[PDB]
């Protein structure tokens, strides 16, 4: 209740700098890329062994398992500046432009800039630029900058829009058997992006591209922390909306997936973080 | 102090039944399955990212890092057996025989015996033993059974002696600067074995071959935690002699390597395990 997550759009000039400076802090002291690699390690745990399924994606836990990695992140962040809290980016919105690239998300004072063309879209602009991050590869070695390209990509060559967000909202089941990119009638699965994919949260991936289009690679960028607010606020307004749903499956399902199975790599189970009011936070839009 | 960890050369016929039983249902639920995951993912986290220290290896964290992997694998161990706690394997004394092969540790009761030249090196003897015991690799998908070479590697033909550990305990400190696979009179690194290399903990390694001469894919091996349970073992009797040392370093090593530094893939720390009484369990030869 207590923590405020706040639009991007709708922060000072003083609280886009303050997020940044503790985003490179976290960076610097080692913190940062503990969640590159739980991340990664948790994308190659596959459950079961054989499946596509994976502890943080492709099946049910993928929103529970990112609020908890969210929830993880935001506490890092008021370690180093209690003030600091992670905003979102409604990107629904940013996609009623004309170029989404001009949103000022992408301004040198915040997450900086498209990839550039001549430089093989390395990112020049912004606090994150190279020579200013360093990024890391699939196997846990430093790589060369952080790369974006915008809408590249045949498949995604847009972001989603407000209507793709109200539609999934419809959604009257969590989850449906067999819990996974098949899932139909689904809310976790179209929220995800599989249903005629890439849709919503996996197209939002796709159009950034980079390391942000690359699944072991993704958080690289600062971008996916406020790409997963967004998702995790468009899941907390669906259970408000549906309050007599709950997280599926509560059992029988797959090891990692079920209401009290512990997540990998943590032990969090997604009954635990299914309140996030109960975590300690709330989305502006709740007040 | 409660939980005793016996030699399994001590273990009765009733206590190597369980012990297995409880680690194939560990296997069967899929928490088994976690560890192998955890310990890959903390070998390509590199502290910090360039250099060749890892979480769990060629570092400081070593120690402490498998103290506490054995301590939540003994937790889960106890969860479906309160009986059963984890045991060594004193390979130095098993060093001492003119065949270590035909130690009682690699009957067919308990961990099986070599690999099958015939068979690709596959376990077929034992409760491990392909078609009994499925493995994963390095990505995380079904690999298609357990697999030995004893003494194979020219660098490793024999399992380190009686004489290797006590010479490693006459170390005064626990590790030296730079914290890495090059540290000189380093008991760490020492009994790690990059002394002089394979030696000790690495020539085990080596020397049982298959999954367990891999680091991504050795805990495929339930040897792996007896290996690691003697390793422990030899630690604690160094804290034991040295008591006036402790751990290293306290400051300004790399993060994730210094004593109040969370453990990639935890947040447990190196200081939170350095007393193992205080853990609450003990070796039979402390009593
Ligand atoms: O971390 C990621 C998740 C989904 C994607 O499609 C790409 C990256
Ligand atoms: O996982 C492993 C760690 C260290 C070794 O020396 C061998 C395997
Ligand atoms: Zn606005
Ligand atoms: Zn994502
Ligand atoms: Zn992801
Ligand atoms: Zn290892
Ligand atoms: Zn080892």
């Amino acid at each position: 209740k207590y923590r405020v997550r706040k639009n991007v759009l709708h922060l000072t000039d003083t609280e886009k700098r303050d997020f940044v400076r503790t985003v490179l802090i976290l960076k610097e002291k080692g913190i940062y890329d503990r969640y590159i690699a739980w991340h990664g390690a948790a994308g190659k745990f596959h459950t079961p062994p054989g499946s596509d399924r994976n502890a943080a994606h492709m099946s049910s836990a993928f929103l529970p398992w990112h609020r908890e990695y969210l929830l993880r992140f935001e506490r890092d962040l008021q370690s180093i500046n209690p003030e600091v809290t992670l905003p979102y980016w409604e990107w629904e919105t940013d996609a009623q432009m004309q170029d989404p690239s001009q949103s000022q998300i992408w301004s040198a004072d915040f997450m900086g800039g498209n990839g550039n063309p001549i430089k093989d879209f390395i990112v020049d602009t912004g606090p994150f630029a190279a020579g200013r991050w360093t990024t890391i590869d699939e196997q846990g070695n430093p790589s060369g900058g952080l790369k974006r390209n915008f809408g590249a990509t045949k498949e995604a060559p847009t972001l989603p829009t407000r209507d793709d967000v109200l539609n999934a909202l419809k959604i009257t089941q969590y989850d449906t058997p067999p819990w996974d990119m098949t899932s139909q009638n689904s809310f976790r699965n179209q929220l995800e992006g599989f249903i005629n994919g890439p849709q919503l949260h996996n197209r939002v991936h796709r159009w950034v591209g980079g390391q942000m289009g690359v699944v072991p690679t993704a958080p690289n960028d600062p971008v996916f922390f406020l790409h997963h607010a967004n998702v995790d606020r468009i899941w907390a307004v669906w259970q408000i909306i549906h309050r007599n749903q709950n997280y599926q499956p509560m059992k029988n399902g797959p090891f990692g997936q079920n209401f009290r199975d512990p997540m990998y790599p943590w032990n969090t189970t997604p009954e635990d973080v299914m309140n996030h009011r109960k975590l300690g936070y709330v989305y502006d839009i709740e007040l």
